[PDB]
């Protein structure tokens, strides 16, 4: 119910929940004293019985601490007693692009060049960082309350630790999961635009590029390249996506390419949105 930290001496009650990902149980928390607003993963040491687990978790954090970014969600602390780990993250009130998907489905135009222009420019930082997501997808594409992106859930990500490292295996299962990772054939940054791309197009589209019933015949199509982008889709976007959306992972634009391409320079990107906008498609008129 209480959470402490003995190196800090702050104390948070723990509130509503939120949600689970992997071995965590994620909660609303506050503290004590300052009454100020935290989330709240908390994993169970019982599920941190072996080295290769307890590793992971360790990595995650390690990777977290080291990011301060306006798109990144902001890493505050983490402490542990006997039976949990517990760390302490920035929380995003207006939740993730997950759940506004399943309200609104397909986006307009401008509302996914404003929020994939944000997605861009953490993903940028990370890149620039050495630092590959491997997991980027809708659940984890947070939103505050200016409805500004933040993205989460480290549990994934690796740090490249030398020029031209190609990781050779990926432990756990992403979600929009590149060719190359299935292949076996080795991987690198060339995965986040990967799932950028599938990103964007569910974003415009209302639905996952690659969606079927079984999760391996997903797969197959991954492999094979099966998917198409409707005709009411513009142009400029469809380049855009079948740019990002490539086999071949060398094909594919880095992250520093991306805002330079028609999509963001020949278009729309608002400003800000209204929170009506979680519910209510912008129409976004002259006055
Ligand atoms: C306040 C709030 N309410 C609802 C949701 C949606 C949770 C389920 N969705 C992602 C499928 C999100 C938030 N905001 C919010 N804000 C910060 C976090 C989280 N959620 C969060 C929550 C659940 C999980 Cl499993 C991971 C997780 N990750 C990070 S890095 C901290
Ligand atoms: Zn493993």
């Amino acid at each position: 119910e209480v959470l402490v930290d003995p190196r800090s001496r702050r104390r948070y009650v723990r509130g509503r929940f939120l949600g689970k990902g992997g071995f965590a149980k994620c909660f609303e928390i506050s503290d004590a004293d300052t009454k100020e607003v935290f989330a709240g993963k908390i994993v169970p040491k019982s599920l941190l019985l072996k080295p290769h687990q307890r590793e992971k978790m360790s990595m995650e954090i390690s990777i977290h601490r080291s990011l301060a970014h306006q798109h990144v969600v902001g890493f505050h602390g983490f402490f542990e007693d006997n039976d949990f780990v517990f760390v302490v993250l920035e929380l995003c009130r207006r939740r993730s692009l997950l759940e506004l998907h399943k309200r609104r489905k397909a986006l307009t135009e401008p509302e996914a060049r404003y929020y994939l222009r944000q997605i861009v420019l953490g993903c940028q930082y990370l890149h620039r960082n050495r630092v590959i997501h491997r997991d980027l997808k809708l659940g984890n594409l947070f939103l505050n309350e200016d409805l500004e992106v933040k993205i989460g859930d480290f549990g994934l990500a690796t740090k490249v630790e030398y020029d031209g490292e190609r990781k050779k295996v990926l432990c756990g299962t992403p979600n929009y999961i590149a060719p190359e990772v299935l292949s076996k054939k080795g991987h690198s940054f060339e995965v986040d635009v990967w799932s950028i791309g599938c990103i964007m197009y569910t974003l415009l589209v209302g639905k996952p590029p690659f969606e079927t019933s079984c999760l391996k015949e997903t797969y197959l199509r991954i492999k094979k390249n099966e998917y198409s982008i409707p005709k009411h889709i513009n142009p400029v976007a469809a380049s855009l996506i079948q740019k990002m959306l490539q086999t071949d992972p060398t094909a594919r634009p880095t992250i520093n390419e991306l805002l330079n391409d028609e999509f963001f320079t020949s278009g729309y990107i608002p400003a800000r949105l209204p929170i009506t906008c979680l519910t209510i498609p912008p129409r976004f008129s002259i006055a």
